[PDB]
């Protein structure tokens, strides 16, 4: 009974007009990886707020809510194996989104679902809707099997620690159980796995630039190691040196966005 | 003047995009990227899936959206290498008044810019094109039911619909690709250019599969950016919208899939 679409993964994020963002450099990441996706945009702009105008605005939670309706009613997720969050527009969005997912593992029990936390940095936090890191806590980490939070975007979540390594591991060991297996911390200079029993710390050499989409290319990168059969630290030691090549040919490249090279 | 170190693209491609499917941009972007040929897409339309579906959400973007996307792209100065534009089914009536202006304001710094345009109609849509689009259009590709309601004649052979196609060419307007469906169905396509007449045809399959013409037409424009002369151009693209249907026809789907370049 199956002749419609299928794919792998259902990414749910940000979708920009110009520049390298969200499902704007995500979907040609994962395409790279041999693999199918779709992709639910939350918001849809004309380029990042961070430039010096912008336009567009979010998708309405009656629209947003009937595009992952509509792939179930499409019978379209027959092989999926995942679903990944990114840059969220609205507290209710990420509810909708929930509702969603939830009904999904009734038949795809084995899914794998992956978050980030989208939410603040060093220069100031939550530079997004102040209601999104509450939604974040009380309805999409409950099911998160994974989720790739920063130094700040975990003391958000948990309320807890800080600065210290441990005090961060401590926090991430705090958040496993028996949904969550897994945390990635970062602060991408330094990278810290937690595993449900076990830790792992990659270190690379991050050079200096205002480019943004590393995360949503890291966290593309990394959704399509592990759905391809890398072990989860070999996967992210990967995902993350990717991301820094990337960076490498669009500074020889010579150019203030993202540019996907070959495979 | 000093090298842009922001993104460029040979065409500005606009009109719908569907989460599921491949109508649209969503098969265009595709189709063209192929070709290895960058692109901006601008949407006009978000919806889940085509309405000739069971079931569909979604609308049809803000005009204010749809104009800040428009402006967007000069304040961002990533138009250094557009050569084209081309437009696809609209939302409003108003897009169109915009997606001219904004065509009016390019059209001052890229004098050797081609604007193709599909009357993708079948309500003020008719007016907004004559009034606002086609008297910038420098090529367009209406079939039967969209060339008789541009001019407002009506012509059921050569030389009527022909001499619809030449009473629309002038300084600006270059040529016209008609099309149209004979019942199965054939290709039936004519290339009316000011000065010669020809006429492509084929023998198509049965599906309910649409897009079909928004690839022709994303690819249409490909081979017409790489100097490939027109007609030659013409007939490829309708080449390239069989294959790829074929290609679907075996892996039997029930949307649109591209194969290799
Ligand atoms: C459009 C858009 N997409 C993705 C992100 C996060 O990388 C942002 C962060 O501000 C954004 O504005
Ligand atoms: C949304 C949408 N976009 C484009 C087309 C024609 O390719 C159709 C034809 O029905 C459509 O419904």
């Amino acid at each position: 009974k199956s002749r419609a679409l299928q794919a792998d993964i259902v990414a749910v994020q940000s979708q920009v007009v110009y520049g390298s963002v969200g499902n704007s450099i995500a979907v040609p990441a994962i395409k790279q990886n041999g693999l199918n996706v779709f992709a639910v945009p939350t918001v849809l702009l004309s380029n990042t707020p961070h430039y010096d105008t912008f336009y567009g605005g979010a998708i309405p939670d009656e629209w947003f809510s009937g595009y992952l309706r509509a792939l179930q009613e499409r019978d379209a997720l027959r092989q999926l194996r995942a679903v990944t969050t990114g840059y969220m527009g609205t507290a209710s969005q990420i509810k909708i989104l929930a509702e969603w997912l939830t009904a999904l593992r009734k038949d795809h029990p084995d899914l794998l679902i992956m978050v980030d936390p989208v939410i603040g940095d060093i220069d100031s936090g939550i530079y997004v809707k102040p209601d999104l890191p509450e939604a974040y806590r009380q309805y999409l980490l409950p099911l998160a099997q994974g989720i790739t939070p920063n130094i700040f975007e975990l003391e958000i979540l948990t309320g807890k620690n800080c600065r210290d390594l441990d005090s961060a591991i401590a926090a991430a060991k705090s958040l496993l159980s028996d949904t969550l297996k897994w945390v990635v911390v970062t602060s991408e200079m330094q990278v810290v796995v937690v595993t449900a029993d076990s830790v792992n710390v990659i270190s690379h050499s991050r050079v200096k630039t205002d480019l943004k989409g590393t995360g949503d290319l890291f966290c593309a990168q990394l959704i399509s190691g592990l759905l391809k059969g890398k072990a989860l630290t070999d996967a992210v030691h990967r995902a993350g040196l990717r991301v820094l090549e990337v960076m490498r040919y669009t500074q020889q490249h010579e150019s203030d966005e993202l540019i996907l090279p070959p495979l």
